[PDB]
C-alpha cells in the first residue's frame, strides 16, 4: 500500500538523481579529455619549438665554424620529450561510453 | 513482509553509497581543475621563457650582423603556443555544481 | 505484481550504479596517469630549455673572452636569468587516488 507507494517514489527519485549525476560525470570526463588533448598539443608544439631552436643554433654555429676554418687552414646534448597521452585518452573515452551505458530506465 | 523491510533497507544503502560516491566525484573533479590550472600556468610560463630566449638571441645576432655589415657594406621561425583551458575549467565547475545538486534525500518509513 | 517489479528495479539500479562506479574509478585513475605524464614531460622540457640557455651562456662567454683578449679589454645575466617553472602536482595526485579509494569503498552489495 502506502509503503509501496513510498518505495516507488523513492525508486523514481534515486533514478532521476543518478541519471542527472551521470550526465554531469559524462560532461566532466569529456572536458577532462579535451583539456588533456589541448595540453598535449601545447606541450608537444613547445617541445618542437625548443628542438627547432637548438637545431637552428647548431646549424648557424656550424656555418660560422666553416667560415672560420676557411681563413685558417683546417679541415671541417639537449633532450626534449614529447608527450603521449593517446592510450589514456582512449581509456577515458571508453569510461565515458560506459557511463553512457549506465543509464537507469525503471519499469513503470 | 521481511521483503518490504529488506527493500527499504536496500534503498537506504543505495542512497548512502550514492551520496558517498557523489562527494568523491566532486572532490576528484575539483582536483582535476586545480591540476589543470597549475599545468596551464607552468606551460605558459615556460613558453614565455622560450619566447624570451628566442627574441634575446635574435636581438644579439642582429646587433652582431649590423656590426659586421657596418665594416663590410656601405627568430620568428620559432613560434611558441600558449595554453588556454578557461572554458574547460568553467564547464568542470558546472559539472561539480550539477553533482552538488544531485544528492538523494529519501523519504523515510 | 508491483512488488516483483520493485525488487527487479532495485537490482537494476544497483547494477547500473556499480557499472558507473567502476567507470569513474577507471576515469580518475587514467586522469592521474595523464597528470603524472604531463608533469614529467613539462619538467623535462623546462630542464632542457634551462640547459640550452646555460650552455649558450657559457659559449658566448668564451667567445666574448677571446674577443676581449684580442682587444685587451680587462673587465670580465639576461640569458642566465631565463628562469623556467617546474610543475608539482603531488598534492593533486594524492587527492585523486584517495578519491579513487572512496569510490572503491562506495560499492553497493544488496541484501537478498
Amino acid at each position: 500500500g502506502i509503503t509501496q507507494q513510498v518505495l516507488a517514489e523513492n525508486q523514481k527519485l534515486i533514478a532521476n538523481k543518478f541519471n542527472q549525476a551521470l550526465g554531469a560525470m559524462q560532461t566532466g570526463f569529456t572536458t577532462s579529455n579535451l583539456a588533456f588533448s589541448k595540453v598535449q598539443d601545447a606541450v608537444n608544439a613547445n617541445a618542437n619549438a625548443l628542438s627547432k631552436l637548438a637545431s637552428e643554433l647548431s646549424n648557424t654555429f656550424g656555418a660560422i665554424s666553416s667560415s672560420i676554418s676557411d681563413i685558417l687552414n683546417r679541415l671541417d646534448k639537449i633532450n626534449t620529450t614529447l608527450l603521449d597521452l593517446s592510450d589514456e585518452m582512449a581509456i577515458l573515452q571508453e569510461v565515458v561510453k560506459q557511463l553512457n551505458d549506465s543509464y537507469i530506465d525503471l519499469k513503470e
